[PDB]
């Protein structure tokens, strides 16, 4: 009886109770989410209880069986992830201590309020869609203060307390700490280290960076003609005018960056409630969809358990749209459906991760996931991608079959995408480059927010409205930040996102531009997403990744040949005009 023979059948014994748990815990959940009750919330609250300490006990159980004499490497995964210590490291009063920062942070987050208006939906409408700079102004302001100036000590000291873990799991900090959600050992020619991610992120960063200079300058020219006096043409943006809270994306610009807004954009909504489709003839449309591809009809338990349309006054339900996989065959989609087209690209989303989970379903219950953290959302936007391009819509008759295109009208809708999709790239990285750097050790307090402007400035081109000092938390001002989430997730699933749709509609023998691509109908395409689909996290991620693209490495090529005919029509808009940003102007 070998260690690694023991640790065999722990698992066995630890896979067959976790199921069971894990389902009784989940169906707690979705009578809850479907059924809001007080009854139902004690049952769902008792059953995740019942699971955190079965999960609890498993662990301690997991880590009498030392890795080191582990040879197997799928053995070794799921002990791993049973074998997560994470904050149990601190003393009982530490942990107790980062606890109650870490509730504070969420809880002043959430209940804050200016005067009074709370940030959703207020301030939030009001930096979505107000064009008076004064009001956004305050708003921006009055956030980064109220709730900002609360969370500066708090933060501090949340993160004396996380670095102290990530040391005592034997990592550099907690920025080093995170960056393991990508690391791979063991397995050669598909290793990866901690260092990698930020070099390989800086390189694609540095691909991406033409782009998004040209996006900036017209972006730029057109805030401009929207704000006469306060904008300069070599400089920085102002944060408070980037259409949401912290100029996270950039959507809510379009009303003001509409590159032809005589040009319609594509709703085939009418068309959808003219032909008198129901949320039933959506979902079996996804579903037609998916069986195009050779991936398979949903399950009859899928159709008689989920819950796709609200149940109204009768009862109330948590209407996000969500997929459940709540293990032993069953699958389900919660989704408040009405008859949009948002809400047919969603129901491709949603199902895209319902394939994802039955194909992976016959793995361990440990590695029943994403090959890592990006993986799922980036299968989910490729569906939505497909479905949305005419192509698609005329396929499958909800457009005219004579409808024609136009460049005008391809152009907004390639703006309002790298509006998003280009404008949160460079956020995102300097965001996560900020928090990297602070638990590292290398930024200071006394330049903590100085150094978060200074590259506000330097990389994502953006400048604080007035001066901030280090009384503030302005990073923390975001629910990610405030909520201890990691934020490099989002850059590294763009990037997956288009590798994915490029290799797929090659595979599909497409023709012509990629953002025009619908991977219907090709069993080739089908077959490269599901020979990674069906592995889950039993492999290396870059494995996983190869599977589908035939590199083993996160590459930005694909979002540019997305957008290759956007870049190309800026770099002709701004022929004229000065491309670029000195970190030196201050409105
Ligand atoms: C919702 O929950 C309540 C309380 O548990 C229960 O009486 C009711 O039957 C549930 N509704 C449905 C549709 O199951
Ligand atoms: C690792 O162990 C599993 C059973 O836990 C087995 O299915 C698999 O073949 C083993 N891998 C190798 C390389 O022996
Ligand atoms: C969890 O803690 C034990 C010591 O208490 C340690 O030996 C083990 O390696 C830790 N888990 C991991 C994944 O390092
Ligand atoms: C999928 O389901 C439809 C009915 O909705 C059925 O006609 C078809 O044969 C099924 N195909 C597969 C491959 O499951
Ligand atoms: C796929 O084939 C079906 C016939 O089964 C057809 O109705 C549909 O228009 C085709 N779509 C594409 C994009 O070729
Ligand atoms: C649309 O694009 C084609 C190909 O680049 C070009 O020949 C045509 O002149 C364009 N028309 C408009 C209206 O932009
Ligand atoms: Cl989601
Ligand atoms: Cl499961
Ligand atoms: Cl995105
Ligand atoms: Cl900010
Ligand atoms: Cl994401
Ligand atoms: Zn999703």
């Amino acid at each position: 009886s070998t260690i690694e023979e023991q640790a065999k059948t722990f698992l066995d014994k630890f896979n067959h109770e976790a199921e069971d748990l894990f389902y009784q815990s989940s169906l707690a959940s979705w009578n809850y989410n479907t059924n809001i009750t007080e009854e139902n919330v004690q049952n769902m609250n008792n059953a995740g209880d019942k699971w955190s300490a079965f999960l609890k006990e498993q662990s301690t159980l997991a880590q009498m069986y030392p890795l080191q004499e582990i040879q197997n490497l799928t053995v070794k995964l799921q002990l791993q992830a049973l074998q997560q210590n994470g904050s149990s490291v601190l003393s009982e009063d530490k942990s107790k201590r980062l606890n109650t920062i870490l509730n504070t942070m969420s809880t002043i987050y959430s209940t804050g309020k200016v005067c009074c208006l709370l940030l959703e939906p207020g301030l939030n409408e009001i930096m979505a869609n107000s064009l008076d700079y004064n009001e956004r102004l305050w708003a921006w302001e009055s956030w980064r203060s109220e709730v900002g100036k609360q969370l500066r000590p708090l933060y501090e000291e949340y993160v004396v307390l996380k670095n102290e873990m990530a040391r005592a799991n034997h990592y550099e900090d907690y920025g080093d700490y995170w960056r393991g959600d990508y690391e791979v050992n063991g397995v050669d020619g598909y290793d990866y280290s901690r260092g990698q991610l930020i070099e390989d992120v800086e390189h694609t960063f540095e691909e991406i960076k033409p782009l998004y200079e040209h996006l900036h300058a017209y972006v730029r020219a057109k805030l401009m003609n929207a704000y006469p006096s306060y904008i300069s043409p070599i400089g920085c943006l102002p944060a408070h005018l980037l259409g949401d809270m912290w100029g996270r994306f950039w959507t809510n610009l379009y009303s003001l960056t509409v590159p032809f807004g005589q040009k319609p954009n594509i709703d085939v909504t009418d068309a959808m409630v003219d032909q008198a489709w129901d949320a039933q003839r959506i979902f079996k449309e996804a579903e037609k969809f998916f069986v195009s591809v050779g991936l398979p009809n949903m399950t009859q338990g899928f159709w008689e358990n989920s819950m796709l349309t609200d149940p109204g006054n009768v009862q109330k339900a948590v209407c996000h749209p969500t997929a459940w996989d709540l293990g032993k065959g069953d699958f389900r989609i919660l989704m408040c459906t009405k008859v949009t087209m948002d809400d047919f690209l969603t129901a491709h989303h949603e199902m895209g991760h319902i394939q994802y989970d039955m194909a992976y379903a016959a793995q361990p219950f440990l590695l029943r996931n994403g090959a890592n953290e990006g993986f799922h959302e980036a299968v989910g936007e490729i569906m939505s991608l497909s479905a949305a391009t005419p192509k698609h819509l005329k396929s499958i008759g909800l457009l005219s079959p004579d409808f024609q295109e136009d460049n005008e009208t391809e152009i907004n809708f390639l703006l309002k995408q790298a509006l998003t999709i280009v404008g949160t790239l460079p956020f995102t990285y300097m965001l996560e480059k900020w928090r990297w750097m602070v638990f590292k050790g290398e930024i200071p307090k006394d330049q903590w927010m100085k150094k978060w402007w200074e590259m506000k400035r330097e990389i994502v081109g953006v400048v604080e409205p007035v001066p901030h000092d280090e009384t503030y938390c302005d990073p923390a001002s975001l629910f990610h930040v405030s909520n201890d989430y990691s934020f490099i997730r989002y850059y590294t699933r763009t990037l997956y996102q288009f590798q994915f749709q490029e290799a797929l509609c090659q595979a599909a023998k497409h023709e012509g531009p990629l953002h025009k691509c619908d991977i219907s109908n090709s069993t080739e395409a089908g077959q490269k997403l599901f020979n990674m689909l069906r592995l889950g996290k039993s492999e290396p991620w870059t494995l996983a990744l190869e599977n589908v693209v035939g590199a083993k490495n996160m590459n930005v090529r694909p979002l540019l040949n997305y957008f290759e005919p956007l870049f190309t029509w800026l770099k002709d808009q701004n022929k004229n005009s000065f491309v670029g940003w000195s970190t030196d102007w201050s409105p």
